[PDB]
């Protein structure tokens, strides 16, 4: 080793010499194999071919060594021997290690099984023992957190002033930097007690740094370890940014292709939910101005009726009122199964003028009859209204009232919803109101009721997905295709195959923006799958004189980008009702297996505009990063 | 290795096998030297002999080793070796060192200096380098901060339910012991995790414990290692509690003798401050109620002669009102070095019925006169009435007041007493005194002043010790004797002879009593030293029929007994006059003398009283402890 604080040494961070070390490695099961354990011909001579016994696991000769596991085992080594030095100086046991001692011989029949292994003899090779194998591994990982403070220790400096250029070259005193940091640096740092040996390994592992003085002759080289291999990979190129990036970009597009198993969006006729379906949510929806038109569970009793005076308790009664719009009628006839959430803020709106202010809460009430809602015009009819939702229902003054306010206190209401519970029969229904047991006058509170606010459907029961209102163990993409407006998506049970489709889609769209060129108006030959189907469906041929179309080339493609771009902003409008030509599912069909292809045999897409541009800020970057050592250089111009 | 959870093992504590350990060795720097480095007849032939220079310094050949520091050092890395199982599975670099292997051959001259060296060639021993020594160290101190936290845990265990009898021998289901050991202990201890090697290692160390199981055959043996040899003398003998105990015991009792250096009680000419004084505090005393008679640097001003008002700031005026014991005179008239920390608190007393209730408080005032008190009738005597003592010198009621009460609070006066300030010549006075501006009516508040609280001189000069009232470089026990009244030794300063001597004395005493049997009425042969001074002493004889005194042996040897006794109880007695015997120096001497040569040639003092009755508590405590165990093995009768 050399004296640090010498004169010759260089600070070259270069793109080419991207820092580097090894952090973690793949310890992956399905890796840690290769492969065959090693037998015997149960012990006697050439004969019993027929019968293998497992060499001695007993303490040591095993299976035939992981050749991958070997190799990157003896690499792993190699990180504590980059501080042995170090090691050594502190006596913790340094001795490099040796794995090879470990991967010991094993002379016999090489299979996975004795069936594979009777045909397959191998002579004198090696395995390892797993009594070997831990006391190995205990040493290494020893090794590690006995590091754990220096590797962090390291780092700080390397971030302190750090030596990290991405892109292309910087240079500047290395004495000027040095002096500085030792000038600026904490004096509890490890690195301060340890100058000379943590400058030395941040050579051997920064190739872009050179020793102080030891030959000032030749302090500088251009051969330093093995680093520069790795590095190599990660410096930008003429066409690429990073090799390594691009290359593990589209390669976690593929797998999640891979996972999303492309084939759910062509889908008609049933496939099954357990299949199609991920993981759920709840979702939120109002009664207020929801439409009864669109809305499959929630719809409306219809003004003119009145059914006001009801008992609600013993003896006790409350005017329910029904006639202009009274809040929603929650359809929950065998609508799977959920649990609706109502959240209750805000709306209170106390009683018109009456002195039944007091003892008026928040309520949901299900109603359970034979007899249709419309039919529904006397008390006769209701057969069941049972208040389900209230709690302790009385009333206070939760409402921020000081101000004038009446601001209603947040409340949670609760009805399990299990279709089980009734089954049925007696169709069930459901309403939001300001029960009361304190009688309320209906000549005075003519309005039948305002009880406004949210209902968080839980759709427990992730079992079994809802097409459509229709309780089915299938979803089918390619047919919910057109049959969705806006709001009906909306208010949409979360159970509901819309959603879903478009949670899949989303990863279609992720993939698409991140690997294919679909950004600011870049049209990319990679989209020609959607035009490929436009081309051939747009064959509208008459007698005579057809469609005078200027081949689809140019026409359709630019519009197919539109209409890309429109899906890409939005992936919902897959789903919406009225779209041009994505209300065609041929056209996302062949999207959807298209990306796969393109991924797959694409010429690592760099485009030219991102890569100039990358170029240039990168450029500018490290010129202001030379401008801040300067600035170093001035305020200490260590030595 | 052997399965601690097996039967056979013994759950033997005994006296025999008193746990130990390697805790700390000796490093004294006079212990670490043995000895002479090694040289060479400059570096050519057999002829240079008159000149020698030393060996390789450089990176090895020094000095012969320490055989004294090779053997313990030796023993030293044992320790470790009695974990060698555990570190070499803890990975951390457990290999035993080899001390051996850095003791080098060294061959050549053998001295300490070129000198002596000259004279004596010592041909192929041993040096070992500084830097090696380095690196050994370096080792062992690592290997010690290793275990630091299984020597803790290995502790735990051995209190936890404690294998440790003192006296005899304890046994019990070590079995039962174990397993609500484990039933009890914390999760968290890594005696948990490591039971195999704790307790291997808590065998190999407490002989006193069997392995489980091993061979069930023979799980028990009686060699075990080394060990034993330090246990035998921790061990109780026919007539002696502990070996090593008496022997330091006494040894600390010469040491003492030793810095005290006896000679010091035999002083009657000038013997040195410097040598016979050690380190110096403050005491307190009083004015209130203390004897002008007595005390050298404190008497009193005498009734009758009134000096009432005198200015005592700018045209401000209080009645010091001089007559009837006021307060004290403190007479600090070349007095040595002090600073008069008067301490005044509880006392404030209010003038007899003046509203000049605020405005005074409690001062000190030096009075700096060359007409002796007794002379000083009216204001114009007094030449100087400096007031020292006040700081704020107004008043605010600091008394505790509210209640009737005329408890004024704590406060710490100064007056640094420099007799350099005024070097004599108007001989220096001082008096206590709630002192005001605002003027007192003399008529009414005819008491002169009450004044009456602490004074804490503070003898800052521990540079020449004063022999009653004489500031002298001189201190003289044996003239001390006999010269001082119970309150001229309370009433003498800090920095005299009399409190220095006791303090000497006290550690006679302390010698007498730990090893020498005058406590519960024991009169042995020890003793001999006063009496027969004693002996000779009484040699009354007169014409005819002298002194008709029974032979000294019986009669003077009981009135010796109750007399050393005396002084045992307290030491100060032998500076007070009038005890009957003690009062003759002699005997002192004899005393003092006396006791040095009872350690020396002492056939270890063990009293037969105390012998009996330690090995009756001790098997009555080893009784408990078994019925103890006891109730454990009912509790939880572990296998």
């Amino acid at each position: 080793t050399y004296n640090i604080t010498g004169d010759g040494n260089s600070f070259t961070p270069t793109s080419d010499m991207t820092s580097t070390a090894a952090p973690a490695i793949d310890l992956k099961p399905g890796v840690l194999n290769p492969t065959g354990k090693l037998w015997r011909p149960v012990g006697t001579s050439v004969a019993t071919i027929d019968s293998l016994a497992i060499v001695s696991d007993r303490f040591g000769q095993y299976s035939f060594v992981n050749e991958g596991m070997r190799e990157t085992f003896s690499k792993a080594l190699f990180d504590i021997n980059m501080w042995q030095p170090l090691f050594q100086a502190t006596k913790t046991g340094c001795g490099p290690i040796v794995l090879s001692s470990f991967t010991t011989t094993t002379s016999g029949y090489v299979g996975a099984t004795a069936g594979d292994a009777l045909d397959n003899p191998v002579t004198n090779g090696v395995f390892i023992s797993t009594v070997q194998i831990m006391n190995l591994q205990r040493t290494i990982a020893a090794r590690m957190r006995d590091v754990a403070l220096w590797q962090k220790h390291l780092d700080t400096a390397m971030t302190m002033l750090t030596p990290d250029i991405s892109a292309g070259s910087a240079s500047c005193n290395w004495k000027s930097l040095l002096a500085f940091a030792k000038d600026i640096l904490p004096l509890d740092n490890l690195c301060l007690t340890y100058p000379n040996e943590f400058y030395n390994v941040a050579i051997h592992r920064y190739p872009a740094l050179k020793p102080g003085n030891p030959d000032t002759k030749l302090p500088d080289a251009q051969a330093h370890p093995l680093g520069e291999v790795a590095g190599a990979f990660n410096a930008a190129t003429s066409e690429v940014g990073s090799l390594v990036g691009s290359s593990s970009t589209l390669s976690q597009a593929i797998s999640t292709m891979a996972g999303k198993d492309l084939d759910l969006i062509e889908a008609d006729t049933p496939l099954p939910v357990s299949v199609f379906t991920p993981s759920l949510a709840p979702r939120s929806y109002r009664p207020a101005f929801i439409k009864p038109e669109d809305a499959k569970w929630i719809a409306e009793f219809n003004n003119s009726s009145l059914i006001r005076k009801t008992l609600t308790y013993s003896g006790a009664t409350y005017t329910v009122q029904l006639g202009p719009g009274p809040t929603r009628v929650i359809d929950m006839n065998a609508m799977i199964d959920s649990v609706l959430t109502l959240d209750v803020s805000g709306t209170i709106l106390p009683y018109d003028t009456n002195p039944d202010l007091s003892t008026s809460v928040p309520a949901f009430v299900l109603i359970q009859t034979s007899v249709p809602i419309q039919q529904v015009t006397t008390a006769a009819n209701i057969t069941a209204i049972t208040v389900v939702s209230a709690a302790g229902a009385s009333a206070i003054n939760l409402a921020i009232n000081v101000r004038g306010q009446p601001r209603f206190n947040m409340l949670h209401l609760q009805a399990t919803f299990e279709r089980e519970t009734i089954t049925g029969i007696p169709y069930i229904y459901g309403l939001g109101t300001f029960l009361i047991p304190s009688p309320t006058s209906s000549s005075n509170f003519s309005n039948p009721t305002l009880m406004d606010g949210l209902l968080t459907v839980t759709p427990v029961l992730l079992r079994e997905t809802t097409y459509k209102g229709e309780v089915v163990d299938a979803i089918v993409p390619a047919t919910v295709m057109a049959n969705q407006t806006s709001e009906e998506v909306a208010s949409a049970l979360a159970n509901d195959a819309i959603v879903l489709v478009s949670n899949h889609l989303n990863k279609l769209a992720n993939v698409v923006g991140d690997a294919i060129p679909v950004a600011s108006r870049t049209d990319d030959s990679a989209t020609s799958a959607i035009v490929s189907r436009l081309a051939v469906q747009h064959k509208l041929s008459q007698v005579g004189q057809a469609s005078p179309t200027p081949p689809d080339y140019p026409l359709l493609w630019r519009r197919a980008k539109r209409a890309a771009s429109m899906f890409v902003s939005n992936p919902s409008l897959a789903l919406q009702v009225g779209i041009p030509v994505l209300t065609q599912s041929g056209m996302l069909s062949a999207l959807t297996s298209g990306v796969g292809t393109a991924l797959r045999t694409g010429s690592l897409g760099k485009g030219v505009t991102d890569a100039s541009e990358k170029l240039r800020a990168r450029q500018s970057l490290t010129v202001a990063k030379q401008a801040f050592f300067d600035q170093i250089g001035s305020l200490w111009p260590g030595k």
